[PDB]
């Protein structure tokens, strides 16, 4: 069995709340590797699962993100209840998040003449918080998520009472211990897909990103360019514009992320206090969102 070691603390396969197999209840379903499914334990559970039909090498993935998800403790990171990993096919529990992954989200969820009022300026300032707060956690100890993006977020309720968390590890997961066209090249900065260096200055280049997915209400960033031509565009200086409606306060951000050099961007502090002076800002809050 694997080790894992998280805030230079030492993990094993044993460590995982294990939970008896009677106990878990299936209730319905919810593309990639593997299905999720709503669950009871009752408590409310998502439930992730391990194809039987998998080689070794997809078991070790699958326990290694049962340990990196285990060891986080955070509210703005996806608990794991447990796992049942003694009967097949394998679960990890976690977290259900009845809100679903926040590009959906956004995209479900975006202003219409139907739903004039779905969502405002603050709903994603609060969003953009939540998950800066997240990676501020995994930048303090040490963590590189190597893949902040929206379908890697998820929310805990469609409501306004709803609170946005990191929910995805899959990707610091395969770097722990796959192919050029699956990397998150339209997430990534230059030194990252040149140089393969990653930092916690890494992350916050994704961030700017997610910010910019955030205020876009849910579009694929670089709008019509493939992965190469974004990889030219970025390493030549190039950036994406403005969401549509965005505050020039928040696009200042999403900018400030971006810059070339690592050192020269904000770490999640930083970003954390521009994103609260944000949401103080009336002329910011009081910007109308698009309507479809
Ligand atoms: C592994 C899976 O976990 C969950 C999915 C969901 C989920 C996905 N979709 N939905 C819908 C269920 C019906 N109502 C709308 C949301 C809920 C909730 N909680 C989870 N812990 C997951 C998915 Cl599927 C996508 C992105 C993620 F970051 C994660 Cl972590």
């Amino acid at each position: 069995n694997p080790n894992y070691c998280f805030a230079g603390k030492t993990s094993s396969i044993s460590d995982l709340k294990e939970v008896p197999r009677k106990n878990i209840t299936l209730i319905r379903g919810l593309g990639a590797f593997g299905e999720v499914y709503e669950g009871q334990v009752p408590l409310q559970v998502a439930v992730k699962t391990l194809p039987e039909v998998c080689s070794e090498q997809d078991e070790l993935d699958f326990l290694m993100e049962a340990l990196i998800i285990s060891k986080f403790n955070h509210q703005n990171i996806v608990r794991c209840i447990g796992v049942s990993l003694q009967s097949l096919p394998r679960f990890i529990l976690m977290e259900l998040m009845a809100g679903g992954d926040l590009k959906s989200f956004l995209r479900e969820t975006r202003p219409r003449p139907s739903q004039p009022s779905s969502l405002a300026m603050l709903d994603l300032l609060h969003v953009a918080r939540d998950i800066a707060c997240g990676c501020q956690y995994l930048e303090e100890n040490h963590f590189i998520h190597r893949d902040i993006a929206a379908r890697n977020c998820l929310l805990t309720c469609p409501g306004p009472g709803r609170v946005a968390k990191i929910g995805d590890f899959g990707m610091a997961r395969d770097i722990y211990r796959g192919g050029c066209a699956m990397l998150p090249v339209k997430w990534m900065p230059p030194e990252a897909f040149m140089e393969g260096i990653f930092t916690s200055k890494t992350d916050t280049w994704s961030f700017g990103v997610l910010l910019w997915e955030i205020f876009s209400l849910g579009y694929m960033p670089y709008p019509s360019k493939s992965n190469q031509e974004v990889l030219e565009f970025v390493t030549s200086g190039g950036r994406m514009d403005p969401p549509k409606n965005c505050p020039g306060p928040v696009y200042r951000i999403m900018t400030q992320c971006w810059q070339h050099q690592p050192e020269d961007r904000p770490n999640f502090a930083i970003i954390l206090e521009r994103i609260e002076y944000c949401t103080q800002d009336p002329d910011v809050i009081n910007t109308a969102l698009p309507i479809e």
